């Protein structure tokens, strides 16, 4: 889905930015990646492309392995850019990320 939903050099230019263990910050690659001006409707779209397992909810491991929503070759996150990640999405402390709160989190900024 993602692929299909965002611009072809926006993806390149996140990842190129992220590319770096330690420099993922969520803020920054919603931003580049173009999900920042998208609609609640089409962010939708991409959280059902991270949410894998298709839980309705995304939970750590997948947060782990975000970025290959983005690009087959995107590198894991490391642990603490994962509990990073994790902190700021996770808005009721419940361990996962539903809909609404990865929502929220895309537009905070
Ligand atoms: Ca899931
Ligand atoms: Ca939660």
């Amino acid at each position: 889905a993602a692929k299909d939903l965002l611009k072809a050099d926006d993806i390149k230019k996140a990842l190129d930015a992220v590319k770096a263990e330690g420099s993922f910050n969520h803020k920054k690659f919603f931003a580049l990646v173009g999900l920042k001006a998208m609609s609640a409707n089409d962010v939708k779209k991409v959280f059902k492309a991270i949410d894998a397992d298709a839980s309705g909810f995304i939970e750590e491991e997948e947060l782990k392995f975000v970025l290959k929503s983005f690009a087959a070759d995107g590198r894991d996150l490391t642990d603490a850019e994962t509990k990073a990640f994790l902190k700021a999405a996770d808005k009721d402390g419940d361990g996962k990320i539903g809909i609404d709160e990865f929502e929220t989190l895309v537009h905070e900024a």
